[PDB]
DNA sequence: CTCTTTTTTCTCG
DNA sequence: GCGAGAAACAAAGA
């Protein structure tokens, strides 16, 4: 998932999960609690959930006073909440049980991770991460933005992708922002001017903000409700139409990644 | 059969 | 510092 998809998760969880009291923790894949699994379990047992919050791609779920969870779902994590007598799925990987229900962690490539965290250690977490703003125009400064723009000789894609200039974009929303701002994926970003900034800084949050209300892209759990990816303009439609006047999406390969975008409309 | 393709972090030169 | 490439892993497609 992307920012998106996790805010997505995140609000359907709040709604439901929101004052549970945690009875067991289980897990077959001990592994993705980076942590340490049986600190994990011994910590979280008998404990409260508090709240559900995210930062970036980051959910952090609120368990107790003094502690969070901080879960990231990577390429493809996935959450459930079933009854109690569920059968497993093969790649079911943890579980949260209820009174009433519980709550699954699955994920097919293993990537996704779990850390508890003390909650004055947080802030801290981020922070080393260096993860970048929210996309939202309260905190997305753009002049800040702009700065750290002119002093790069990165590509722009591959430097949105890294979280810094600011949180959540990935691979499918980043090739939609640039196509919206109309910017190569391999433009320096020392050579992007003012204006074109500007539309970058809107278009980033304009996208994510609109994806969030439409539920997020749901391709191929909860958040599987999704309508944003009616709206995808270039991602994973190499070869059909801009309609740009019959232009077509192109696919190349930029820093590693599968990239869509038009030509026409995103020259450097 | 092989090869490529689909978030973060790590190694290498 | 940088970029390239690969690793973690599983499954699907060419
Ligand atoms: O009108 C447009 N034409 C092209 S080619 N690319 C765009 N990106 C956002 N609007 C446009």
């Amino acid at each position: 998932p992307e920012l998106p998809e996790v805010e997505t998760v995140r609000r359907e969880l709040e709604k439901r999960i929101v004052g549970q009291k945690i009875i067991s923790i289980e897990a077959t894949y001990p592994r993705m609690v980076l942590t340490g699994f049986e600190q994990l379990k011994k910590e979280l047992t008998g404990k409260t959930i508090q709240g559900i919050s995210r930062r970036g791609k980051y959910l952090i779920f609120e368990i107790g006073d003094d502690f969070r969870l901080i879960s990231h779902l990577r390429m493809e994590g996935k959450y459930r909440l079933a009854t109690l007598d569920a059968p497993r799925e093969k790649h079911d990987h943890l579980t949260m049980k209820f009174a009433d229900g519980q709550l699954i962690y699955a994920d097919v490539r293993k990537f996704g991770t779990w850390e508890l965290i003390s909650t004055d250690q947080v802030l801290p977490y981020f922070l080393k991460k260096k993860i970048g703003p929210e996309p939202t125009y309260e905190d997305f400064d753009e002049k800040l933005f702009r700065e750290k723009l002119r002093k790069s000789t990165k590509k722009i894609k591959p430097y949105l992708l890294e979280q810094t200039l600011v949180a959540g974009l990935g691979n499918i929303y980043v090739d939609e922002v640039l196509w919206l701002a109309k910017i190569h994926p391999e433009k320096e970003t020392n050579q992007l001017i003012e204006s074109s900034i500007h539309l970058l800084h809107d278009s980033i949050i304009e996208i994510l903000q609109k994806a969030i209300k439409l539920g997020g892209s749901s391709i191929r759990a909860l958040g599987s409700t999704g309508k944003m990816q009616n709206e995808l303009q270039v991602y994973g439609k190499t070869g059909e139409k801009c309609s740009r006047c019959g232009a077509e999406i192109q696919k190349i390969k930029v820093a590693g990644r599968g990239t869509h975008f038009c030509p026409v409309c995103q020259q450097k």
